[PDB]
């Protein structure tokens, strides 16, 4: 091939590779439309991983390479926790990237810590989009689990709220291991949704009137250490009704980010 390899990890396998005739180190994703994927090469943002080349012959996607992901960093930080100023910077940057692609009517659809790449300079970038269309369901929005066949940009805000909570508490918010276990983990924390808080929920394809009715707990129980600014913002990212869920652009204006900075992480590569 044109590259030397090293595997680093739903669409296919991903390799760290070196371009044999530029020296460039890249992320090589082998899959197993073309006109629209290629439009993504032209769209770039500091908080989105760059798509360098599309190659069809099997579908190959060449991305810029980043050394660490947020899942590895959270595990590495599990005894101490990520410092709040760094959580806030990462959240702010992720909302910046979401606001950009949502402004282009592009959804991620499968945000998770594993898909969030970080570098030594303090940046974090969206990667591994779910665009081609054991699976982790922990960050799935409730409208997806209830079988809605039209995602909106709100599904990415939901996932990012789940990731926000996980950075703060150092435990996954909703670690379900089946669709209904995921759904009921959400229900037990936020209350079983009804027509009052989510108009139209009872007519969604996978809704059952027989769902158990759990009462809502309180956000002070959910992300304890977090101050009222952060708890407020998280509550707005976890609204059941996708129409009530805060947008990325509005989240950026939230008081939580009034003192945001850009700290440098301690990374062990
Ligand atoms: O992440 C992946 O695996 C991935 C897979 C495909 C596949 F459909 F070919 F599979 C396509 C794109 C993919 N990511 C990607 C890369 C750069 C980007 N730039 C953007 C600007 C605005 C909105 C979105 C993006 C964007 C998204």
């Amino acid at each position: 091939n044109f590259q030397k390899v090293e595997k680093i990890g739903t669409y296919g396998v991903v390799y760290k590779a070196r371009n044999k005739l530029t020296g460039e180190v890249v992320a090589l994703k082998k899959i197993r439309a073309i006109r629209e994927i290629s439009l993504l090469k032209e769209l770039n943002h500091p908080n989105i991983v760059k798509l360098l080349d599309v190659i069809h012959t099997k579908l190959y996607l060449v991305f810029e390479f980043l050394h660490q992901d947020l899942k590895k960093f959270m595990d590495a930080s599990a005894l101490t926790g990520i410092p709040l100023p760094l959580i806030k910077s990462y959240l702010f940057q992720l909302l910046q990237g979401l606001a950009f692609c949502h402004s282009h009517r592009v959804l991620h659809r499968d945000l998770k810590p594993q898909n969030l790449l970080i570098n030594t300079e303090g940046a974090i970038k969206l990667a591994d989009f779910g665009l081609a269309r054991v699976v982790t369901l922990w960050y799935r929005a409730p409208e997806i689990l209830l079988g809605c066949k039209y995602y909106s940009t709100a599904v990415d805000i939901w996932s990012l709220g789940c990731i926000f909570a996980e950075m703060v508490t150092r435990r996954a918010l909703f670690p379900g291991d089946s669709e209904i276990d995921q759904l009921f983990r959400i229900f037990r924390t936020l209350g079983t949704p009804d027509e009052v808080v989510w108009p139209g929920v009872t007519s969604m394809p996978d809704y059952k009137p027989s769902f158990p009715k759990w009462a809502r707990q309180d956000f002070s129980k959910v992300v304890p250490p977090l101050d009222e600014d952060g708890r407020s913002l998280l509550s707005q990212m976890l609204h059941y009704d996708p129409n009530k869920r805060i947008s990325a652009k509005a989240a950026l204006a939230h008081p939580f980010f009034q003192d945001v900075t850009k700290p440098v992480p301690h990374l062990r590569l």
